């Protein structure tokens, strides 16, 4: 594959992980890791095995941890899956999933095609 530096996927990457922190109030139960004892849900690290959110995310772009833009779509829809799998179908943050996953998928593809 293609050679990525830092900066390149910054500039790339950053706008459709900021039109995901713009959704408000859908992106807040995203902005921070799950905390599960002050949220009430003591099984959430027996069922989610690898967290992820949009603070972890934005720590590593802005740190230069991913190699390429793939890794980047990775963390995204492991943080998406991660809740669909935990939460319930009628719940709020499950349907807040959905809609940052929408506005994600509208994001991310004129990009990815830019990169590719
Ligand atoms: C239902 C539990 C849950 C939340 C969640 O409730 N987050 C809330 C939160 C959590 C912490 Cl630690 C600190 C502050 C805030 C502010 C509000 C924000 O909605 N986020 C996710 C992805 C889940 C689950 C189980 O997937
Ligand atoms: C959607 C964001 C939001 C939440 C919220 O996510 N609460 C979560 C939470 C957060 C903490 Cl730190 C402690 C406990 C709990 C349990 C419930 C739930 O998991 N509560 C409110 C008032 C809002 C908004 C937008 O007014």
């Amino acid at each position: 594959s293609m050679i990525f530096k830092p900066e390149e996927l910054r500039q790339a990457l950053m706008p459709t992980l900021e039109a995901l922190y713009r959704q408000d109030p859908e992106s807040l139960p995203f902005r921070q890791p799950v905390d599960p004892q002050l949220l009430g849900i003591p099984d959430y690290f027996d069922i989610v095995k690898s967290p992820m959110d949009l603070s972890t995310i934005k720590r590593k772009l802005d740190t230069g941890q991913y190699q390429e833009p793939w890794q980047y779509v990775d963390d995204i829809w492991l943080m998406f899956n991660n809740a669909w799998l935990y939460n319930r179908k009628t719940s709020r943050v499950y349907k807040y999933c959905s809609k940052l996953s929408e506005v994600f998928e509208q994001e991310i593809d004129p990009v990815m095609q830019s990169l590719g």
